[PDB]
């Protein structure tokens, strides 16, 4: 069972994990290729209803939320996708935990919403595939208040601290636990960023983050248990070489 850091690398028993195309990434927005191409995203059906509930587990690697059926997310045209699950990368007190970085700045936490090309049926089907899975990403960032959307979540941390246990939630606005700057993002593609490391994954990260407090954030990272007795703490895996892939930008950076 992989774990984060270390000794051992990932490559040796899962070797696509050493493929050429991999993520997370450094983003560098004065380097990123200007695409008006890139329009606003389009989101429907994340506004979701109390009942049913959704299963929010611990998994040793991250808490994941399972989502329903019916979530639908268009990154343009011929690139429509079904929402699966979500989850969150972290660091611990005093240091951050982002998977991608800016500039080389990490920043304290990420969302990662990971999707399945309408094209498939099965994620068995479209892993390795260009485009067959697609992942929104946002950085989460220190504000002076706490963000009600996510305490939803956070409040419910605690009855799964231990590593394999799972509880429920009520539905909730998955759409706000994202920024509401839907048009300024970057977007590439790259890999799955846990074993087996599947390539061919449209990675699109938001420009904007979204705010939690300081207490919000100390919850995230200090509440969860991963494999042994171990912290579930700096769960992100280290950013990975470009290789002559361009990340595009959906508008101008761009100026400092
Ligand atoms: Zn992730």
């Amino acid at each position: 069972h992989w774990r984060y850091g270390g000794d051992p690398p990932w490559p040796r028993v899962s070797p696509a994990c050493a493929g050429r195309f991999q993520s997370p990434v450094d983003i560098r927005p004065q380097l990123a290729a200007f695409s008006p191409a890139l329009r606003p995203l389009e989101l429907s059906g994340f506004q979701l209803p109390p009942l049913p509930e959704l299963r929010l587990r611990n998994n040793g690697h991250s808490v994941q939320l399972t989502l329903p059926p019916g979530l639908e997310m268009k990154l343009g045209p011929g690139r429509e996708y079904r929402a699966l699950q979500l989850h969150l990368h972290w660091g611990a007190a005093g240091r951050p935990g982002s998977e991608h970085t800016v500039e080389g700045h990490r920043f304290p936490a990420e969302i990662h919403v990971v999707h399945l090309s309408t094209k498939y049926a099965r994620v068995d089907e479209a892993l390795g595939r260009p485009g067959g899975l697609a992942v929104l990403a946002a950085f989460l960032e220190e504000g002076p208040e706490e963000n009600s959307a996510y305490e939803q979540l956070l409040s419910r941390l605690e009855e799964i601290a231990e590593e394999g246990s799972e509880t429920q939630v009520p539905g909730l606005d998955i759409s706000a636990l994202l920024p509401s700057d839907f048009s300024r993002y970057f977007q590439y593609e790259g890999s799955l960023t846990t074993p087996p490391c599947a390539q061919g994954v449209i990675w699109t990260v938001f420009n904007q983050t979204v705010s939690l407090s300081a207490k919000q954030l100390h919850t995230l990272s200090d509440t969860l248990w991963g494999p042994g007795d171990s912290r579930l703490q700096l769960n992100f895996r280290a950013t990975q070489p470009l290789n002559g892939r361009v990340i595009e930008a959906s508008f101008p950076a761009g100026v400092d």
